[PDB]
DNA sequence: CCGACGTCGCATCAGC
DNA sequence: GCTGATGCGA
DNA sequence: GTCGG
């Protein structure tokens, strides 16, 4: 982190522009600036030298330059005094809460963590998911933990149907030593993008979770994407683990290449690799790659049998999960 | 200068 | 109820 | 907010 200041500012400011300006393309703008900063290996001294990076252009050059020359930046030490941006800026830290409920609970004077505890009922079921673990949903994850977390997702999904493969992905494959929650990528043979041969393959995944008290709360559920909550058994008289976010996706078998290459991202890598792809003609998601027809119409799933086949359409060096974390 | 900028799942709402 | 848009999120 | 064409 030879920039770590920089990068903090800019990361500030993408969390501004999205939360309170609701301005999400200059979201995007900063996020990637920040990101490739990041990755710069010099420490930067220069607005200028900054500049000659992609994503860093004239306004960014410029803050960087205040920021060096003085150690703060204007905008942001007023944006951190205005009570409107920094109430709405709070609010959403809050899981299902985003941009406009957040702006809306301000308008009714809600905005604190205690006007929230009061106002439970003003709350959708997420929200109030949220609100109650906000706490542990600020704590980060040790890989540790990570680990012992893996052992039992993939072991009761094993009781559940042998034949069930899961895979945990997101900053956990990119080799991270902590990850903000766990991301579990499902398979299973009677689930393919030609055909659903068995129902509740996810629900019954879920529902053995649950049963072992690993899974405790629910903020979405559908039939291939679930969203909640789960904790690490303790032992006798030591304090609770934290309760953890956990993301599961069930992907059709035959299209895991994608799927996992969608779920290890980073996000930011994800957003890259897709506009790159659509610059050389063809188009990305969680289950295939397709060409692009001179329309902009896309054609029929290319055959994919490794992650790299996906990198080699779009002329892209074959990069390691741990070497995606933009 | 100029829009053109990843892709999609689930919850909730509006309009019918 | 369904359809399609908006919010929030992966 | 950036920048390719
Ligand atoms: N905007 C987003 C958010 C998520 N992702 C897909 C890839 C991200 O790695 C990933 C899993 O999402 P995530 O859990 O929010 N982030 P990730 O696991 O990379 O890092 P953490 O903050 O969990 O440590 O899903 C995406 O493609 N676009
Ligand atoms: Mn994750
Ligand atoms: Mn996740
Ligand atoms: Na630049
Ligand atoms: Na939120």
């Amino acid at each position: 982190t030879l920039n770590g200041g920089i990068t903090d500012m800019l990361t500030e400011l993408a969390n501004f522009e999205k939360n309170v300006s609701q301005a999400i393309h200059k979201y995007n703008a900063y996020r990637k600036a920040a990101s490739v900063i990041a990755k710069y290996p010099h420490k930067i001294k220069s607005g200028a030298e900054a500049k000659k990076l992609p994503g860093v252009g004239t306004k960014i050059a410029e803050k960087i330059d205040e920021f060096l020359a003085t150690g703060k930046l204007r905008k942001l030490e007023k944006i951190r005094q205005d009570d409107t941006s920094s109430s709405i800026n709070f609010l959403t830290r809050v899981s299902g809460i985003g941009p406009s409920a957040a702006r809306k609970f301000v308008d009714e004077g809600i905005k604190t963590l205690e006007d929230l505890r009061k106002n439970e009922d003003k709350l959708n079921h997420h929200q109030r998911i949220g609100l109650k673990y906000f706490g542990d949903f600020e704590k980060r994850i040790p890989r540790e933990e990570m680990l012992q977390m893996q052992d039992i997702v993939l072991n009761e999904v094993k009781k559940v149907d042998s034949e069930y493969i899961a895979t945990v992905c997101g900053s956990f494959r990119r080799g991270a030593e902590s990850s903000g929650d766990m991301d579990v990528l499902l398979t299973h043979p009677s689930f393919t993008s030609e055909s659903t041969k068995q129902p509740k393959l996810l629900h019954q995944v879920v529902e053995q979770l649950q049963k072992v008290h690993f899974i405790t709360d629910t903020l979405s559920k559908g039939e291939t994407k679930f969203m909640g909550v789960c904790q690490l058994p303790s032992k006798n008289d030591e304090k609770e683990y934290p309760h953890r976010r956990i993301d599961i996706r069930l992907i059709p078998k035959d299209q895991y290449y994608c799927g996992v290459l969608y779920f290890t991202g980073s996000d930011i890598f994800n957003k890259n690799m897709r506009a790159h792809a659509l610059e050389k003609g063809f188009t990305i998601n969680e289950y295939t790659i397709r060409p692009l027809g001179v329309t902009g119409v896309a054609g029929e799933p290319l055959p994919v049998d490794s992650e790299k086949d996906i990198f080699d359409y779009i002329q892209w060096k074959y990069r390691e999960p741990k070497d995606r974390s933009e």
